[PDB]
């Protein structure tokens, strides 16, 4: 027999930010000191990877908000 | 016999944030030591993985604001 | 039987930002020291790797939002 | 009526070292910080100052040995 | 009356070293941040100053030995 | 009456190294990060100053032995 799916989401959405001002921000490493020993790396699928990273990030976004959604329908 | 479905979520929202000032923020990381030490390292399947990094991150948004929504429906 | 699919999203969605003044930031790294090592690197599939990085950045986008869907639907 | 003075210091010595090796010496510091803050520096005779310095020495003489001697004699 | 003054030091020594290797010595700084600040500086005699240095030193001296000495006679 | 002074050091002193080998030395400053502030510098008899500096020295001499003497008379 007859199989009906409908399907509709229906979204209103606001992700908002209202900032008098972002700033007077310091970032200010005192240096470091790393060190890494291996002897074989082996990555064999969808691998993401740091080794040994002295990495300084400043990150200052006047929004940086996300919305994210996923929507699905599967059927057998 | 007859299947029907309707899927209707219905959505409204808001995330919101109202600042009068972000500021005078100060990050002065003291410098740092690190040591790792390995032999075989094999990664098969999605990992994520940082080995003896020393990362400063300074994340300011103005916003900073997420919403993560998941719609699923599945039929057999 | 029939099978009958309507998808039909609908969004009206903002992911939005004001912001009165981005500034007088200062990222100001002391150097550092890194050393990483290794033998033998064997990446097979979809890898993203850093090894021995000493990275800086400064990232100061004025709105820096993020709207992300996946609308997905399947059939057997 | 009459003065003699005779001054005879009289010296035979050695300051030695032998040393089969100096070596295999890591000075590896992890970075760091420092901060100094002031208003007036009045330095009237034989001042020797160091202010805010982050100074690192590695010393490795293959000897570093000292002798030191002061012979005086006053008369009035 | 007849004043007679004799001054003779007499100096047989060594300041001596024997060494079979420097070596493999390693001084790796990890970077560093200072910061000095001031209004006045009034330096009046023989002043020695460091301000605000972040000066790295690697002193390998074969011998790096030292004699001082001071022979001083004062009449009146 | 008569004054008389004799004033007669000897010496026969040495100074002395012997070194099998000075080698593999390694000096790597991890960079750095200095900042001096100030307004006036009033330096006024035999000053010897440094402001700001970021100095790096490697110094490795075969000998780097010294000897001072000072020898003095006075009469008054």
């Amino acid at each position: 027999g007859s199989v009906q799916i409908v399907y509709k989401p229906v979204d209103l959405s606001k992700v908002t930010s209202k900032c008098g001002s972002l700033g007077n921000i310091h970032h200010k490493p005192g240096g470091g000191q790393v060190e890494v020993k291996s002897e074989k790396l082996d990555f064999k699928d969808r691998v993401q990877s740091k080794i040994g990273s002295l990495d300084n990030i400043t990150h200052v976004p006047g929004g940086g908000n996300k919305k994210i959604e996923t929507h699905k329908l599967t059927f057998r």
